[PDB]
């Protein structure tokens, strides 16, 4: 069952990591709004000025790929950037959107490289002059229902610390379901 | 968000985590059902139940939603549902998101005739003891109670507190299930 194919917890975390997960597991676990989801995502996650964090619920395709986005909650993406996004389609071009769901951790770089088109070029240029030129995708989608959710993190930084990378991991499928609860 | 429980010991915590990590992935009733057993009848002959209902303005259940069995008595249930009992029993009249309640305490305290004649029913179909923990949730509107029936309720404080902490999860967990 679901309950049993949870992402496995991280070995070998610290016993304030330990102690940190669990908070963040259980105060996800009571997360029922829009302004609730952002203060928490805020709180753990906000460190400075230049972060770039968001987390998309989508309805998924049979790839569990997202296919329309179902809520944006925004903590720290430039909101004209959100709004170039929409204008210029630009989810057709950015390699982010063409992750599979429920895998592991997209490290941004390792997408970007592999680029070919001009126009995929083009939009990783523009997101680079944001700020979001590096960074790291974690994802949850659901089972019984074709939904899931994506948390972005811009920078190089995050990606870097393992132990906050498998943190976040772990953290995500619960985000997720909050997220439903908060489009529901 | 009620507070995390203070002084379990690093595996304590650890325990706790898993079944927090994988309440919060339940999406269907065949995996409450099997989480529950799999993880509560760590007991020999206790029997628990959890119940999803709306509540009224002083957070009590008013309507059942969802009655998730996992090990209450078959004839105890049938009894319970055939005579009515939900009406005179102290336990449905419990504020849900309180802290653990022991049936003892809230036993002795009944005063209606009709909770003191359900009380001797429930301790002849060996219901008299046990623990009720609980949690509510959109703006008050719903919650749901996990109860154990069994021999000396509270005695296990760690069990007790990660119990306690984790009935939120297995709330939203039935919720998912039921809408
Ligand atoms: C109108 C709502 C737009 C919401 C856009 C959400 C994009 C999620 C995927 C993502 O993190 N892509 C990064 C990669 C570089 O630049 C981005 O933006
Ligand atoms: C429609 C009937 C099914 C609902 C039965 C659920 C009862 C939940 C409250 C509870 O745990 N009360 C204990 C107290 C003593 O004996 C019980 O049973």
């Amino acid at each position: 069952g679901s309950h049993m194919n949870a992402r496995p917890l991280p070995a070998g975390l610290t016993a304030s990591q330990q102690w940190t997960l669990l908070e963040w597991i259980h105060m996800a676990g009571h997360i029922e709004t829009e302004g609730e989801l952002k203060a928490f995502l805020d709180n753990i996650l906000s460190q400075a000025p230049s972060d770039r964090i968001i987390l998309v619920l989508g309805r998924l395709n049979n790839q569990n790929q997202i296919q329309r986005m179902e809520k944006v909650l925004n903590v720290s993406y430039p909101s004209d950037w959100l709004n170039q996004y929409s204008q210029e389609n630009f989810a057709q071009h950015d390699p982010i959107m063409r992750i599979h769901l429920g895998q592991g951790p997209v490290i941004w770089e390792e997408r970007f490289s592999r680029a070919k088109g001009s126009e995929e070029k083009r939009f990783i240029a523009e997101a680079s002059s944001n700020g979001m030129g590096s960074g790291i995708t974690f994802s949850a989608a659901s089972d019984r229902n074709n939904v899931g959710s994506i948390l972005s993190i811009g920078g190089k930084e995050p990606g870097r610390n393992a132990a906050l990378v498998a943190m976040l991991n772990c953290l995500t499928p619960h985000l997720h379901q909050a997220a439903v609860r908060i489009a529901n």
